[PDB]
DNA sequence: AGCGCTACCACACCCC
DNA sequence: GGTGTGGTAGCG
């Protein structure tokens, strides 16, 4: 459908030896994915944002290895963002936030716990699905501003079709706590101008989302999502790689454990 | 040389 | 009111 209005943009776009490693770069994000299909190997696209204080961006293409070697140090590569490819098999994955100052009252740590608690529940009923809070790798990147935190499920052999896919699966199970704009209230907070809004970003279920890496921060501020302190999911200790590529690997929404039996969730509005 | 929509206006009809 | 445009600021 929106094929034809893909190169309808190149069209738009007229009057505008050493070792093996994968680093190509790209101003328009569709000749990234179009680098990824003519390659052969395990690659992905990645976003990093331009000294520009909009939200400008470069494309960058290459493994998970290669870029976790020049960028575990986090003295490069600064603000990166996962670009969810669209289409593409994706874990479930939650943007939560609210603004401290106009919610006091509620407990950001408890509100959490209640979420995953009913996802779970719903997993169970509608797929059959059963996971725990430690399948959820919970990522934190708050200010006195705003509470931030990032939720990467970590389903065993247990997918979601697309992340439209998933945004569909929590507009439906949160459909009750939308009618408020099974005793979902605690969802519910005030955002700047007195709004009632979801402590759920809804948001961030879009073709080809953008979606901050772990230890990366946005270009503006300087905080940098790392590991909550109460997370309870622990990836596997494996002798051949560091524990935080493993848990970059885990945070990866695209990243899907590949599977002789994998079960692909599919959820139509 | 970012990307991809929703939310929110404006106006057009349509019918009791 | 109710519903269908249809174009943009503005958000994530
Ligand atoms: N102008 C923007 C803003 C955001 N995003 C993408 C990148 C983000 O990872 C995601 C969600 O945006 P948020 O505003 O929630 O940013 P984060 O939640 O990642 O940071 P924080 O919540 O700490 O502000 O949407 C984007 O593509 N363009
Ligand atoms: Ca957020």
């Amino acid at each position: 459908n929106r094929k034809w209005e893909a190169k309808l943009k190149q069209i738009e776009e007229r009057a505008s030896e050493e070792p093996p490693s994968i680093w190509r770069l790209f101003h328009r994000q569709a000749q990234a994915f179009n680098f990824v299909k003519s390659c052969k190997e395990d690659v992905h696209v990645f976003a990093l944002e331009c000294k520009v204080g909009d939200g400008q961006r470069i494309y960058l293409v290459t493994t998970y290895a290669e870029f976790w070697f020049y960028y575990k140090s986090r003295k490069n590569l600064l603000h990166c963002y996962e670009v969810i490819p669209e289409n593409a098999v994706c874990k479930l994955y939650f943007d939560l936030e609210f603004n401290k100052p106009a919610n006091p009252g509620a407990d950001g740590k408890k509100m959490v716990a209640l979420l995953i608690e009913y996802v779970c529940k719903a997993l169970q009923e509608l797929y059959g699905v059963n996971c725990s809070a430690e399948d959820v790798l919970n990522l934190d990147s708050s200010t006195d501003e705003k509470f931030s935190r990032h939720l990467i499920f970590q389903l065993h052999d247990v997918a979601f079709k697309d992340n439209i896919h998933v945004g569909n699966f929590l507009r439906k199970i949160l459909q009750p706590a939308l009618d408020l704009l099974p005793d979902l209230s605690f969802l519910v907070v005030k955002n700047n101008m007195g709004e009632k809004h979801l402590f759920v970003d809804l948001g961030v279920y879009t073709r080809n989302r953008n979606f901050r890496l772990y230890k990366s921060s946005k270009i503006g501020k300087r905080v940098a999502l790392e590991v909550t302190e109460d997370n309870k999911f622990f990836p596997i200790q494996s002798k051949d790689v560091s524990d935080e590529y493993q848990y970059f690997l885990s945070s990866l929404v695209s990243n899907v454990r590949f599977s002789d039996t994998l079960r692909i969730l599919t959820c139509e509005p």
